[PDB]
């Protein structure tokens, strides 16, 4: 089917994460061996998609966004992330909350990262937001996804497109995300911190097409 | 050790809950063979010797923080002045998910009203350590939906709540059987409440029983410290 986000219909349902290679040489290889469309970037460290990382508010957060907003010459599109601490790097819902209602109503297209809390997702979608992504792992832990439960309810009741954003370890993993329902991933340390970064774009590029097909095509039971 | 919950101390790290039994001999037999000295129930639909259980007055049915604090009020004088509760303000009765936003609402609200609140909540660590922060004697993170029977489903998270925990940590329903009672203990936690894996076994006084030693076993190891995983 058309993975559309935002009016935009893209190819590639694989967004990946910037600031975590060497060099540009290796992150410009690496973003074009992944096939990504969109790529995210740390504005406070195609289509580009400038994400909040480093604030710890919701006026931090909002104050990036329009700061960012004019620096891509008005584009509405945005990743919302308000973190809690610089050690868990685990969402602060109730900043993001917070945040994603103001930017919402100032016109800005918001991809919101968020917990695998099916309830605050639901809200996220309701006060607008695009698109709303739950975590697979924490950020950077590489563990995969953490709680497909959670993660199950929020696909059958999205509204709006769901990425599993952060936490992915390998291929797998992205696949298994794909294999649960979500329209796309979204990565950046598993790729990056991979002994060979290059080569791990090319296998989460086929780690999550692989995963799509095969939700699409609709797996046999288990005896 | 010492189960220590707002003062007072307990033997039995069991918590059990009410209501899903078949009727009063069965629970009454059951939590009895659960071992359980405190036992929770729904106030907003159920109205056990006092004199020999700590009871839990709890939430269940609420869905905003004004209602969840009116029970609470209710409940309180119902009992003669008991702070003892267990603050659960649900999303809908479908997913039966915790509405962390309004449980942060109604915990901040009883705790200043005098209460000693236990409150359910999700597995966000960041919540739960809000939740320490605005009193609480105790913060219960769930293992599984209530009634589903899937037992810990986020033992991650659960970790990091256990590794900060500044105030006791119970898992909170979602429990299938002893094992799943069992992991929680090793994991960190100080006590274990539960009601549908109990009343809901083909057997529940059965049930109860291996709870009863489910969560002791669990207790015993994490206290004796395993062995690593070559």
């Amino acid at each position: 089917t058309p993975f559309v986000i935002a009016g935009r219909t893209y190819g590639s349902r694989l967004l990946v994460g910037t600031g975590k290679y060497k060099d540009l040489d290796e992150t410009r290889r690496a973003i074009e061996a992944s096939g990504a469309e969109i790529v995210t970037v740390a504005v406070r460290r195609y289509t580009i998609l400038p994400n909040t990382a480093g604030c710890y508010d919701a006026v931090e957060a909002v104050r990036t966004c329009r700061l960012a907003r004019e620096l891509l010459d008005g584009h509405n599109l945005v990743k919302l992330e308000v973190l809690a601490d610089q050690k868990t790097l685990f969402p602060n819902v109730v900043e993001t909350l917070k945040a994603a209602e103001q930017l919402v109503k100032d016109g800005f297209d918001v991809m919101v990262y968020t917990s695998d809390d099916p309830i605050i997702a639901r809200q996220l979608a309701e006060i607008g937001c695009i698109a709303v992504m739950p975590l697979a792992g924490l950020i950077g832990s590489g563990l995969g996804i953490c709680n497909p439960y959670n993660l199950r309810i929020i696909l059958e009741e999205a509204k709006v497109p769901v990425l599993v954003d952060a936490g992915v370890g390998t291929a797998s993993d992205a696949a298994i995300a794909m294999e649960l329902g979500c329209e796309a991933v979204l990565m950046n340390t598993a790729i990056a911190h991979a002994k060979d970064p290059v080569m791990m774009a090319e296998a989460m590029k086929h780690a999550i097409v692989a995963g799509r097909l095969a939700y699409l095509a609709g797996r046999m039971p288990r005896k």
